[PDB]
């Protein structure tokens, strides 16, 4: 679990929204897993706009925070899970990491700010839905 708290949105995978979410929903995309809804409270997270593919991740199922090196935001192809069939997902970054089900929607961090939160991941892999393309999260 987890979110991106920029302004008054709250980005989450789409797989992990919650009712709350659906009924103050601003945008959401199956293709990227990615939902944003709307907060009452002002968040304190920065959107990073670059290009690094150098940066840091939360990982849950470890409780630590691991450096890694990513692919560019691109199309990719995602085995079967409990929440979509096998298909190809856009803007998504590879790295070498650990990664379980469950990390998805911790934040990937560059010195920049926020670059994207984890959404795939399996065999000492794990795959990031890049946010750095949604210039109006921070209007
Ligand atoms: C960190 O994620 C994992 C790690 C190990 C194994 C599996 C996963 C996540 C599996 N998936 C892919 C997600 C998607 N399509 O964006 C939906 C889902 O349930
Ligand atoms: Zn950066």
């Amino acid at each position: 679990s987890g979110a991106i708290y920029v302004g008054n949105y709250r980005v989450v995978n789409r797989h992990l929204a919650t009712h709350n979410d659906w009924a103050n929903l601003v945008w959401e995309d199956s293709s990227r897993d990615l939902l944003v809804s709307s907060t009452t409270a002002q968040g304190c997270d920065t959107i990073a706009r670059c290009d690094c593919q150098t940066g840091v991740y939360y990982c849950s199922s470890r409780r630590k925070h691991y450096p890694v090196s990513f692919s560019k935001p691109s199309l990719i192809f995602v085995e079967a899970s409990e929440y979509y069939p096998a298909r190809y997902q856009s803007h998504l970054m590879l790295a070498v990491g650990h990664s379980e089900p469950g990390d998805c929607g911790g934040i990937l961090r560059c010195q920049h700010g926020v670059v994207g939160i984890v959404s795939t991941g399996g065999n000492g892999l794990v795959g990031f839905a890049d946010v750095r393309d949604l210039l109006w999260l921070d209007e």
